[PDB]
């Protein structure tokens, strides 16, 4: 158990789904020798978001994989309504920030190593019947130059026993530029819609997070920058239905763009599996190395 009185605030790490992440030192000996941890807390500790946060905690606790952020514990000290989630602190930050800082200094071999690691964490997630729903480089963390881990399980849903999809009745904030067409039209999330988002993550990696090339900038340019609010969703659905897709990033290998376009299939059943994606990406890495 982690006592709040010993959790020393060090710095703000960012905002996750429905909360804030802080870098803290868990220092029970009060000599500044304690472990540095990442702590998620709720900004608005309501009954609905406390229920989702408790589910996120249970989901993360059940996951043990090299490419999934490690759960460490929970801090109850501030009562049952003010829970804190304690996770390992990944010192190189989000993959989005890491790539935007180093750009083309991260070679293609290195990008494919991270791609393979993302596939493996996601494939492991699917064996548990969890649908991440928010796969993006902003939610992927860098442990060191050789390892990335999937983070932010805030939107993660568990598939019902008798269904291959989860229908979200009243959506909250939704990362629509990473969404599969059926997630936009019917609010249906499955392993197949996570594969669609994975194709978007692969696109983010090979654009090196060049601002004007981001999935929102590119899709807005395709539907027209004059579209606003709900109209964006309406026009994005029509664009995807008519095979409007993100372009091939400048300098991206043909083989890598072929994977992205296969992930972006309107037919749910034709999208590749994460097992097949990790095998294909590993073969590509082997053909390069
Ligand atoms: C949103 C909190 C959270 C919840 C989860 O369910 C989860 F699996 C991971 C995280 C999380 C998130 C961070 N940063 C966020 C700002 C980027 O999305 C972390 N940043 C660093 N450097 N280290 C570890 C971090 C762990």
């Amino acid at each position: 158990q982690f006592e709040e009185r010993h959790l020393k605030f060090l710095q703000q790490l960012g905002k996750g789904n429905f909360g804030s992440v802080e870098m803290c030192r868990y220092d029970p000996l009060q000599d500044n020798t304690g472990e540095v941890v990442a702590v998620k807390k709720l900004q608005h500790s309501t009954e609905e978001h406390l229920r989702d946060f408790e589910r996120e905690i249970e989901i993360l606790k059940s996951l043990q994989h090299d490419n999934i952020v490690k759960y460490k514990g929970v801090c109850y000290s501030a009562g049952r309504r003010n829970l804190k989630l304690i996770m390992e602190y990944l010192p190189y930050g989000s993959l989005r920030d890491y790539l935007q800082k180093h750009k083309e200094r991260i070679d293609h071999i290195k990008l494919l190593q991270y791609t393979s690691q993302i596939c493996k964490g996601m494939e492991y997630l699917g064996t548990k019947r969890y649908i991440h729903r928010d796969l993006a480089t902003r939610n992927i963390l860098v442990e060191n130059e050789n390892r990335v881990k999937i983070g932010d399980f805030g939107l993660t849903k568990v598939l019902p026993q008798d269904k291959e999809y989860y229908k979200v009745k009243e959506p909250g904030e939704s990362p629509i530029f990473w969404y599969a067409p059926e997630s936009l039209t019917e609010s249906k999330f499955s392993v197949a819609s996570d594969v669609w988002s994975f194709g978007v993550v692969l696109y983010e990696l090979f654009t090196y997070i060049e601002k004007s090339k981001s999935p929102p900038a590119e899709f807005m340019r395709m539907i027209g920058n004059d579209k606003q609010g709900q109209s964006i969703v309406t026009h994005l659905i029509e664009l995807l239905k008519n095979n409007g897709r993100l372009p091939r990033p400048d300098g991206c290998p043909d083989e890598i763009y072929m994977i992205m376009t296969e992930c972006w299939n309107n037919n749910v059943n034709q999208r590749p599996s994460f097992r097949d994606l990790a095998l294909r990406v590993d073969q590509i890495r082997d053909n390069m190395a």
